[PDB]
C-alpha cells in the first residue's frame, strides 16, 4: 500500500522536478510519512 508513494513521485514530476536521484529516495522511504517528507523537503529545495 505505497501508492501515496508513486502519486508523490508523480506529483514532484507534475511540479517539474525532474531528477531520478529523488525518486530514488522517495522509493527508499520505508514510509509514506517519510515520502511526503521527503517529497516536502525536495519541494522546498526546488521550489
Amino acid at each position: 500500500l505505497k501508492n501515496a508513494k508513486e502519486d508523490a513521485i508523480a506529483e514532484l514530476k507534475k511540479a517539474g522536478i525532474t531528477s531520478d536521484f529523488y525518486f530514488n529516495a522517495i522509493n527508499k522511504a520505508k514510509t509514506v510519512e517519510e515520502v511526503n517528507a521527503l517529497k516536502n523537503e525536495i519541494l522546498k529545495a526546488h521550489a
